[PDB]
Order: C-alpha cells, then sequence, then structure tokens
C-alpha cells in the first residue's frame, strides 16, 4: 500500500508542552495531512501520507514530539484513506 491513514492516541506528559505545534512541524517534515488535537488530557492524531512518512511521523511523535513531552503509551488503528484530507492542521 503506496499510503496509509492512521488514528494515533498519545498519552503521557503530552498536555501543556507545546505538543500540538511540534506534532504540525513533524507533519511537515514528512508530508502528512490530517488533525492534531487535545482531547481529554491526552492528544489525538489523524495523519495520512506514503507509507515511509507515517512510520518517520509516528516515530517523531511518539519519541516526544516536544522536547517538554514525555510520551508514555500509544495506541495505533490503520484507517481507510480519507480522500478530503489536504493539510495538517492543529485543532
Amino acid at each position: 500500500r503506496h499510503m496509509r491513514h492512521i488514528h494515533l492516541q498519545v498519552f503521557g506528559r503530552v498536555q501543556g508542552v507545546g505538543f500540538r505545534y511540534f506534532t504540525q512541524r513533524i507533519a511537515m517534515n514528512y508530508n502528512i495531512v490530517g488533525t492534531v488535537q487535545n482531547v481529554d488530557d491526552y492528544v489525538e492524531i489523524y495523519a495520512q501520507g506514503d507509507d515511509a512518512d507515517i512510520e518517520r511521523f509516528i516515530q517523531g511523535v511518539i519519541e516526544g514530539a516536544s522536547p517538554a513531552s514525555n510520551v508514555t503509551s500509544h495506541q495505533l488503528e490503520e484507517l481507510e484513506l480519507n480522500q478530503k484530507l489536504s493539510d495538517f492542521r492543529s485543532i
């Protein structure tokens, strides 16, 4: 599969650390579209791009998108492609 679309939930010290702003720079680095959002006390991401770029994006986020972050856990789900995505947004 050339492209992937993923649901990524990241847990730990992931709020009040610039997580959404730092995730945006990683999305720009690897040509990723989708969203980053604060949900309750964790972070939820939808991410779409080429397979290797998605791998690079996941690792950059879960190794701590922000230097202030401490990611303790993540959950990943593989999704059907979303052809309405055209950029990466902090929501």
